[PDB]
């Protein structure tokens, strides 16, 4: 009923390491939301465990969330966005531990706060790692026999390097199977130009961000001189960059991630616009443990939206390296969202449904650095 | 778990009639979801008694209704659009039920479901009866002293009895209250920059809708002619309404009205391209009881972006002849919601809050018609 | 000269179930004026025989046509624009009525009402019946001998089957036959791009609107990714919405329906914007008896710019599971109009040209359901 | 049934001389159609006597008029569409006679072929004659002490003379009277600027076509530059037309002659353009007998769009001099339609309804010219 004490724990965790933070919102009455914030990326958020752990613990802390009722999201979500510039992943963050926190008191899973579940379960895609041309086509391969409903490969170049990437995995996996390459935004026009068309032959289902995420003018000039579909994803963070992706016809399609979002409910009203795009929107994730994967898969199995396309939330399978969550059984959640098949089933306990492994998280705890408290 | 009976009462409430549905969604564990359509208006919604009871017992309940978990709110409000065009009015009612049935569920009202409690209470405004403009000014003042927020007039014409009319209440009230006209789309291009600049000396804090709902170029064209605000009503009622809005630049300000929206979560949606725009939004009413009232001051107390403007929710006031819930006595709403001082506060009990007079109910049922009720 | 009562009757009729409505405008020098509303669709139209019954009985009768010369069309017709939001097909149902009981009173076939004569015959073609694609292909070569036009084939979907369903047609039919598809505006954009690129060896003749009614800008961007004509169905509604259209470059071609459009004088209108916009029109129909094919029948040999291009006004062939009209006997208008070769001949008498058999009309009145009268 | 002659007659009719023509229809069952081309005008058309008369004679009668039935009215209109570009007033005088055929031969008013009856009679206003500004005024006064609703002035020019002219008139009928004044697309863009700001003071209702009819570019940007409403005549006068100036907001209202839209067909397809403006019509004349004036009597009683607004088809008025029709004999129709009391009321007779004073019209052919006859 009343936030008292606001946790924030800075972690780091090996993988076959990912700097993260986990948050803990500690209510006068037991129960405690939690959530993961996943992998800090400098080029992609520009967030880092101390602006995390700053932003949440000297500012969202003593101003918005100590004292307050965690049953008021909409409020909170808005102060912090008045509060602070930017900086959406500790926001997201913090969405999320009071999502767990409210599911807790109310007794129900964060799908039912979010819509209920529109969908049992949510077909899943996958990103493969780095490697020599033969051998990501190995990875595909193995992929799509465990289930996994398309395969998508990074494309750090040069030109010669991501077309015999291309060329070996669509070569393996047949003309049937749906591929496509994430940029990242790497690529100035021209080379976005030049290498999409050396990749027409290979038929990818299209082209992730080739472009900068401010260069809405080039993505549009893009898609008029190219055939393959052009997805935004860093281009689309804010709700008016869904307004000038839609005025400027920039995109074909939509990538998310609920931290890029800046929380559940953020993300709610950020599907409200692709809705309204009539465009399809595939969620991916910072990579982390089955807590970092649990808002998004309460997300994507109750907004209706979502529920229509297939989406990339598998960051467990990335830190534990493997195909199904079976086989892992030393993630900071005693209880990983099951990954089975090629599909992921939403924890159907209250809040997030997730259990944390509190003695993995001890020892986990970024060298050097220390839990930090707030009250 | 699951919604086992839909049931559909036409009643007609007398003013000081009100011609409206109420809807019943009987789970298969005791449990009862209610809701009041509200008034029904041929112009402005193009929805009838007989319209939204076929909608609902001849469509929605057998093909989307019946057999479901009532907290697939998302879900279920999705089928619903798929299924139906337009009939906002019959689907904004089956999401009213629906989020009284889970908050009765859950045991948490339906602002809980909404984001939670965002605001206490919502300052009113009200819209003032037809009359001779010496009535209409003395009412005007009735309404100031009782702390209402704002004074709206509706405009009928022809232009003389508009002057007569705002020049009186203006000349009653003073220049510090905030007062303004609604015309209802009623204009033609000339005729609407002729009385609003005509009225101009009276300074009217904007106009209302004075041009038809699908003339936007018009809306956007008047803006560029007159000094007086213009805010958007009837042309206000999608998503995409809301978008063609702001990309032609039709209006300073917007009305929402739930039924309009075609529910709570369509009116979240809605609400969420107002923050887009950043335009003030205030909601009216279908002139309804107190349980046509609760939907809406459940999500005028929740919404974040909303609760930053004075209201007009107040349909039970204007039923009962009052200008306070005290003086009500004989609503179907055994707990008519708080109005006082101005203000509106939405009931905490589960739910929607509201408990229904089964006695006065079945004496309200329009003469010649009778409930129905599918299984 | 003046109506004296309003009666409509609520009709099932059989498929080889139809539910609509018919609408009998009385009076008093003894004419009687008639109409069929033709099928109802909830998710084409939204309207339903008890919301077309009640907004004629409740609304128009005592407000707009009783009492009133049924020669005023363009009164009529306005009069129900203002007091009514949308009801498009109950409106029209009137207009039907309306022009022929004007037409009845002059002595002369409702054509010589909508600008004479132009063409005798009107080419038509036929949309084919859902099946395994051997069937369909079996049946598009039934209807090909006849006579007809082209082969218009729903798509319902998955991909797989949409795919069979178009490439077994094609090779039954050969390349020289006009054959299109109908998505009825269920495909999100990236469905749309895929399903579109992936038909383009069977060279379709065009693509009839492949999204949703309002997504025009979603419309405008598939025109400018795939070379297959786009033509618009159920978002060419409004007059607004073909300037919309035509702005946007959201069409390539246009299809309209009597009752979409709200009646024959709203048709006229509508034509002048595709006249204007310098588009091909093809007119449907609400499946439904040889009155419901009337007032499309006069319209289409009457309108010059409709006048250019082969139809798709045919539901008594649907009804009756035929493909020439000598093989009807059992249909609510005791003359059919013809229907032999391929062509639609407008019956020649005054109004539409249509005797009813009031034996069997009473034989289909919905059961449970009655007729209504208001006086 | 069928058009078996064709004649024109050139006619010249003194003032208080005006070369118009004469259309008369025959048919081989007796009735005869007839129209009045009304006053030519080298800069407002660009037709001549002998233009019409050679199209007509030339063209339109051997190619679509001889051997063809009247009532196929969009046929014929369509036919001459096609075979002519412009020579819309001619396409009008055959269009007038063709309705007043059809009418006849159904025994029936004009009026009833456009949609029936939808007000009793027409509000008229009226354009005032040259002279001195004092003379003006006076004018001025006797037209609104007949009842007649706005007072319309011709700007002749330099701007000294404008600004005395409109100073005197307006000080002599008040404030509360619909003034303004029509400038004939004789100002460049600078001229337009300077004088309508110096007119501002006298609060003119709208300035009419202050710019040439092709300037749209000036008209909207003229519209950017001043407070009074900008209407436009001589630019609307093709459908493409309103299009342009719709899209580029060139004009706060419209102004239609039935012989610049090209007929009354034409006509109303002018007007559904108007009413999806959402903009007012006032519909003026080629000044000419009781004939001329007929088409457009029974268009501005009939057309639901333009029965909104005053109207200005006043040609007899003009031609006799004089305020009323109870003063008028020597018209070359016997039955002159009512004009009383500042309305025009269509007459009620089969046809056009009106009767021709064949003495008069041989006395009025034009000297030196004869009728003449095709078959
Ligand atoms: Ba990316
Ligand atoms: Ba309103
Ligand atoms: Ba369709
Ligand atoms: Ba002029």
């Amino acid at each position: 009923l009343k936030i008292t004490k606001v946790e924030v724990i800075p972690i780091s965790t090996p993988m076959k390491r990912i700097d993260g933070v986990l948050l803990k919102l500690h209510s006068d009455e037991g129960l405690v939301g939690i959530a993961d914030a996943g992998d800090t990326s400098s080029w992609y958020r520009g967030e880092t465990q101390d602006s995390i752990t700053s932003m949440i613990c000297d500012f969202f802390a003593p101003k918005v969330l100590l004292g307050e009722d965690p049953t008021k999201i909409e409020k909170i979500v808005g102060r912090m966005d008045i509060l602070t510039r930017d900086n959406n992943q500790a926001k997201a963050t913090v969405d999320f531990a009071l999502h767990d926190l409210v599911g807790k008191r109310f007794g129900v899973p964060v799908y039912q706060l979010l819509g209920g579940k529109t969908i049992e379960r949510i077909p899943l895609g996958l990103v493969l790692g780095a490697g020599e041309p033969e051998a990501v086509a190995e990875e595909a391969l193995a992929v799509l026999r465990e289930g996994f409903h398309f395969v998508k490969l990074k494309a750090g170049g040069p030109l010669k390097a991501d077309i015999a990437m291309v060329a070996e995995v669509r070569r393996a996996v047949g003309d049937d199977v749906d591929l496509f390459i994430d940029i990242n935004g790497a690529w100035t026009y021209d080379q976005a130009l030049t290498t999409i068309r050396a990749l027409e032959k290979y038929n990818l289902s299209k082209i992730e961000q080739p472009l900068p995420a401010w260069d809405l003018d080039g993505m549009a000039r893009l898609r008029g001189k190219v055939a393959t579909p052009i997805y935004a994803d860093e281009s689309a963070q804010e709700l008016h960059d869904l307004l000038a992706i839609i005025n400027k016809g920039a995109a074909d399609g939509l990538m998310i991630k609920t931290q890029k979002a800046g929380g559940l409910l953020k993300a709610q009203r950020w599907l409200t616009l692709a809705r309204l795009a009539n465009l399809p929107v595939i969620c991916g994730c910072m990579v982390g443990s089955g807590l970092e994967a649990s808002p998004a898969a309460h997300l994507l199995a109750a907004n209706d939206w979502i529920a229509q396309f297939p989406q990339e939330n598998a960051g467990p399978l990335h830190i534990h390296d493997c195909l199904n969550s079976r086989d892992i059984d030393n993630d900071i959640a005693l209880n990983v969202p099951r990954f089975e098949g090629g599909y992921l089933y939403p924890n159907d306990g209250p809040g997030l449904g997730i259990e944390l492994n509190e003695d993995l998280v001890r020892r986990l705890v970024t060298p050097g650095k220390a839990a930090r408290v707030v009250t």
